[PDB]
DNA sequence: TCTGCTGGCCCTCGCTGTCAAAATTGCGGCTGGGTGTGAGGACGAA
């Protein structure tokens, strides 16, 4: 059951030089949310 | 035919009673979800 045809939608894992957005609030103007590209690293924090 | 005092009507004012709002996000922990009762069931003793 694991054949893939064309149309198919395929939920991978999030790899590396995928597109992300960061948010801390109090978001006080635009600068404060914007995009980043993963980069995958060890450990169990977030690296910017 | 004029002068001019007056109740009424309108408008205005100042003051007071009520209205709604009061940064973003995240995690952990405790405490409380009504209660008493008229009668349905069972029982110990005689």
């Amino acid at each position: 059951d694991l054949h893939l045809q064309t149309g198919y939608k395929v939920e991978r894992h999030m790899c590396d030089g995928d597109i992300v957005i960061f948010n801390r609030q109090p978001t006080l103007h635009k600068m404060s949310m914007m995009g980043h590209r993963v980069r995958i690293l060890p450990w169990s924090t977030f690296r910017l």
